[PDB]
């Protein structure tokens, strides 16, 4: 059972819980007496450059990040080029600093939904609400059950065990304290990981059974070349996977709320480029052991005859290098590593949904007048029931990875466009945006499932068959789902303003308020 | 002649002095216009958290840094416990950030003689000034000649050509601007060590004349292992030599110019902290590259027989590798990193010498009414004047490292204890400073100078004979002289105050002002 592993991860949990209970003392003056909510859920707008961009740099790398670049580095078909986890971050990141975040410090803002909900109407505001709260759920569900896997597979321990424990003190951290404490909770979680995931480099790559990495680089040895060149039939596909890498991981509340934190604009400007940076320098060392999974021979090592791939349990090749061809006292750090990366993305993202829910949907839409000992009893509530959502979503069903990457898909097409729109152009009214969020929703739905097996529904050119014969599309439909609201979003807002102006159409029927 | 690497270094010369050009240019408003000396001394006392971090650890970390670290590394005898340029400038950028350049910043000060001017007298702060200037002159010298070595070494360029063009470009840079100037080209040199240096690494590594580097870490193959461990007989030279690069570092006056120009405190203390981290993210290359040059065997590669220990030419083993054991698409970005580092160091210590003077000699000692363009007309020409000393003293001399190592050494045991006392302690007037700096200065040269053979004096246990027959010495008097000093100056400023209060001492011989 190894009990050093087991003593050495609770007591850095402790560690960790000390570290949270800390910063929940420490803030206890942040702001005056009646903004409790808001100075819970913001921090009270008051944080340092380093601190900001050590947070939002650990709440993106978490352990999903890094187990989906190892396996599509191993995977052969996949290679490294289709791993485009850490361009898509890093750009999405450099993208955000240079045209967002800058508006968003610059007026005075709480979530993301405040400009939705003070542009478009409350029940706008609260119909967006939906879309990144389950994106967010979703996440922290598929990052839990990763957590969980990696636990199984490094000590006989029960995932419904370690993905509990993990969970009850995310909760307990995100709970007692708000964006403060998960902040410094972050901060050491992410040198946790650095010194874990960056110190098992060396360990691996000298180890006797594996194989020159260089030379399978562009040769094949044991299985195809780790590369993994893209085929020009399969471009279209690949620019789809770029573009929601790139663009749908900005219009996130987690990024939000990080950057609706520092003191100045410029400061989040260039957090935004600090975390791309932090993003390139974890990613690195994913990738150096994804090519060592995949640049090794088993049949000498203590696995055995039988491959990762043929197993099919490709998902953790990270775990499994760090367990095979790695000692004891590296594997340890290397799971704590995970482990913090974990807990780090899944209290933010339970934060983040926490705080978009218990303002934008309790006190701006159902209870206008309200205490603030009350908001903030439902923050605390709220937070926990979120938790307890998430880890029965990932503990008691199996399917949480494709719902997972479809929510982050929807959360792309809806508020991509919307934000753009709201943010940028003028007009773009109320009218407009119920016609590009239903033509989206309903064209993304109708563009295909292929993960689930669901259904395909309308066909687009490709007709690729999958193993159960459903048709899969190649059209950059996740795109042009996008694009599709953008422009029918501007076209029927400036109709309706048009139409508006010229009196052409009664104002008797004016249901919203574009007048 | 390799055309193109000509060509690339001389446009990326050319892109730094636009770099520069262009911060010179922006550093126009900088204050009001009667502080013009004050401005260009220290940037106007307002830079980011992030400029000064990489500028400060672009100053540290200059060429010599680099060469050093793989030369111990590499030869045999040494070994890598040796190799104290990493931990000593790491944990000497934590001893400064923890203790001093907070009372620095909390009062308003221009340069490192300020406070020493302030409670000694100007012929005590003019007195003080040498050992610093010297000791910067002679650095920035020795780096010169490094650079000199690497480019000639690297292409078939004349040593003279190079280092007076590097030379020149520094002072370009330094006399057309100052702090702000000086910084802005030291944040993009940083960038290109960085992205130089770190990307030999695996070229060299996956060489296939070079062995197992694990494998020679803890036993012997071509010569002695290069972990080199250290023998109980020498623990004293270690620790001696542990605490020169402990606690010389941090007096320099490179060090309190950067310090004493951020907006507040915290920021420098912090800063830092990031310096010491990036001074070890640049010292793990070194190291790498040494025990890559240790555990290779020539005789297979373009070099030959004879290793570069027998030719006594081990000074430069980094871009020996950098040449022998990499592409030379890589050995040109390489050399261009090594010359970065070399041109930030130069130009940081040049600036830092120029800023000491023309200020602390010229108008508070010789011309305490002058008008501000006669002062800054003092400050280019004393860059230009201080470059080319540093220049001829680096290009016509052979004898420059072991005089860069004894004027550190006088640096040290100097400046340090007198900083200490005028820092910390109350009291320690002029009358035991002067007591303190004789002792300190005759100690320590009558110490024994071992690398230039020209006198050992006074003996200490040891007696270790040379091949000279000089006879060397072990005791840790390097920092027993400093020691000595501090006791000294306490007790003799103490009893100067004493005696002047009981009045036992007439008052008419009172030369300096202690009453
Ligand atoms: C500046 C930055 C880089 C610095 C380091 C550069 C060099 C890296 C060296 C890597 C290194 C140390 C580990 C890392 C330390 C440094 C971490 C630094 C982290 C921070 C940067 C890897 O050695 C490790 O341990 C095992 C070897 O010991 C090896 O395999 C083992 O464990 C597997 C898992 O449990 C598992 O499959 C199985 O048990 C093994 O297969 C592991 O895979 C490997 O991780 C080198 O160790 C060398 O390897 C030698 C065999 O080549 C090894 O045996 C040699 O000596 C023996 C007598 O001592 C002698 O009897 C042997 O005959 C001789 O062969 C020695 O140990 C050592 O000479
Ligand atoms: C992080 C940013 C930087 C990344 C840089 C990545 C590229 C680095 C260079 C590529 C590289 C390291 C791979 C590293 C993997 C991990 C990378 C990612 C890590 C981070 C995630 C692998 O290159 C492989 O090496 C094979 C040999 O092992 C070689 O030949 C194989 O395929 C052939 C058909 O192509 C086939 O005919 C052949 O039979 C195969 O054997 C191929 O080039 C290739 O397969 C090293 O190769 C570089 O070039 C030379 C060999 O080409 C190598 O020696 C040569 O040059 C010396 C100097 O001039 C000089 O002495 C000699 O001319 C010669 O000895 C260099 O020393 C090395 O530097
Ligand atoms: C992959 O694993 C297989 C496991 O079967 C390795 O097979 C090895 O084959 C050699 C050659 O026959 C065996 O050596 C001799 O085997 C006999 C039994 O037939 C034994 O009595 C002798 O004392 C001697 O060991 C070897 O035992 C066998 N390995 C094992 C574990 O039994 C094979 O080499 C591996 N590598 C590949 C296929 O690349
Ligand atoms: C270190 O360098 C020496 C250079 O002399 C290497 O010596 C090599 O020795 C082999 C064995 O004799 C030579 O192979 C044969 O040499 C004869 C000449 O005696 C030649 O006519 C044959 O065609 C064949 O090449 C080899 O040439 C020779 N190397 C050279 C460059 O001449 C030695 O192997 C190297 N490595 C060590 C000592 O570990
Ligand atoms: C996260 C990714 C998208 C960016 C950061 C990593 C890349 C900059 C690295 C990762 C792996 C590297 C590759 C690993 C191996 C090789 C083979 C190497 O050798 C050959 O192709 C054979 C000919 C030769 O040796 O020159 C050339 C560099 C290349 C393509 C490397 C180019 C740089 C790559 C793509
Ligand atoms: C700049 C320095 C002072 C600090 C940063 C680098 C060190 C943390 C690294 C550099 C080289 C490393 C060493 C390189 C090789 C080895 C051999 C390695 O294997 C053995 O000693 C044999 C037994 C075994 O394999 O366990 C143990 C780790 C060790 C000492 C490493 C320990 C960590 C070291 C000292
Ligand atoms: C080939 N597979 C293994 C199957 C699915 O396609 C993939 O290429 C793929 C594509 C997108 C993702 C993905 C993951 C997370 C997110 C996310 O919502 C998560 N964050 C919010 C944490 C940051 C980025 O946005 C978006 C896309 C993951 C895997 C990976
Ligand atoms: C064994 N050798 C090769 C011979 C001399 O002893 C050494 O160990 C050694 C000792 C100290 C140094 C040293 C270099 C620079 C400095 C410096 O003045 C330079 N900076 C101001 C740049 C930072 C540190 O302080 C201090 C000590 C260099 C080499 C190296
Ligand atoms: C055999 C290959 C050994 C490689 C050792 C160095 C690995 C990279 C440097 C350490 C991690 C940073
Ligand atoms: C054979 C050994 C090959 C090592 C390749 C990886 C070197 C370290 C990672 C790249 C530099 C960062």
């Amino acid at each position: 059972f190894h009990v050093e592993g087991l003593i050495a991860i609770i007591v850095f949990y402790l560690l960790i819980l000390l570290v949270g209970i800390w910063a929940a003392w420490r803030t206890k003056n942040s702001g005056s007496a009646e903004e409790r909510s808001e100075a819970i859920i913001v921090g009270g707008r008051d944080i340092g450059l380093l601190v900001g961009g050590f947070t939002m740099t650990a709440t993106w790398v978490g352990g999903g990040y890094i187990n989906g670049t190892a396996e599509a580095v191993y995977v052969p078909g996949y290679g490294l080029a289709w791993a485009q986890a850490p361009i898509g971050y890093s750009l999405s990141l450099i993208l955000g600093g240079l045209f967002f975040a800058k508006p968003m410090r610059s007026k005075g803002y709480v979530t993301m939904l405040d400009p939705f909900q003070q542009i478009y109407g409350k029940r706008m505001g609260g119909l967006l609400f939906i879309p990144a709260l389950m994106g967010e759920m979703f996440w922290a569900a598929a990052i839990f059950s990763a957590l969980g896997a990696t636990i199984s597979v490094i000590i006989d321990v029960d995932m419904h065990i370690s993905v509990i424990i993990s969970a009850l003190i995310a909760t307990l951290y995100t709970l007692v304290g708000g964006l403060y404490s998960v902040a410094y909770t972050d901060v050491v979680q992410l040198f946790c990981i650095f010194v874990g995931l960056w110190i098992s480099v060396p360990f691996a790559l000298s180890h006797p059974a594996v194989a020159d990495i260089g030379f399978t680089a562009v040769h094949a040895k044991y299985q195809k070349p780790w590369l993994g060149t893209v085929d020009s039939s399969e471009v279209y596909s690949w620019l789809d996977s770029f573009l929601l890498l790139m663009l749908g991981g900005i219009p996130w509340q987690a990024y939000f709320q990080r950057v609706l934190s520092s003191s100045s604009a410029t400061y989040a400007q260039v957090l935004s480029f600090l975390a791309a940076f932090g993003c390139l320098v974890m990613a690195i060392p994913a990738i150096l052991i994804g090519a060592i999974g995949a640049s090794t021979d088993w049949n000498q090592t203590a696995y055995g005859l039988p491959d990762p791939k043929t197993t099919e349990e490709a998902d953790m090749i990270l775990p499994i290098v760090l367990q095979y061809l790695c000692p004891v006292y590296i594997s340890f750090f290397g799971l704590g590593a995970v482990s913090a990366a974990v807990m780090s993305s899944a209290d933010s993202s339970i934060l983040s949904a926490s705080s978009m829910f218990a303002r934008n949907i309790y006190q701006l839409s159902f209870r206008q007048n309200a205490s603030d000992k009350e908001i903030v009893w439902v923050m605390r509530i709220t937070v926990f029931v979120f938790g307890a959502s998430a880890t029965a979503m990932a503990l008691l069903t199996k399917t949480v990875y494709g719902l997972w990457y479809l929510s982050s898909d929807l959360v792309y097409i809806v508020i991509f466009p919307q934000l753009l729109c709201v943010l940028f152009v003028k007009g773009t009214n109320t009218y407009g945006a119920v016609a590009g969020y239903v033509s989206g929703l309903f064209l993304r739905i109708t563009g295909g499932e292929p993960y689930l097996y669901l259904q395909p529904l309308i066909f687009y050119p490709g007709y690729y068959p999958d193993d159960n014969g459903i048709y899969n599309q190649k059209f950059p439909f996740k795109t042009l789902a996008m694009v599709t609201s953008f422009l029918t979003n501007i076209c029927i807002s400036y109709l309706a303003k048009y139409l508006f102006e010229s009196g052409t159409l009664p104002p008797k029927l004016d249901v919203f308020d574009a007048v």
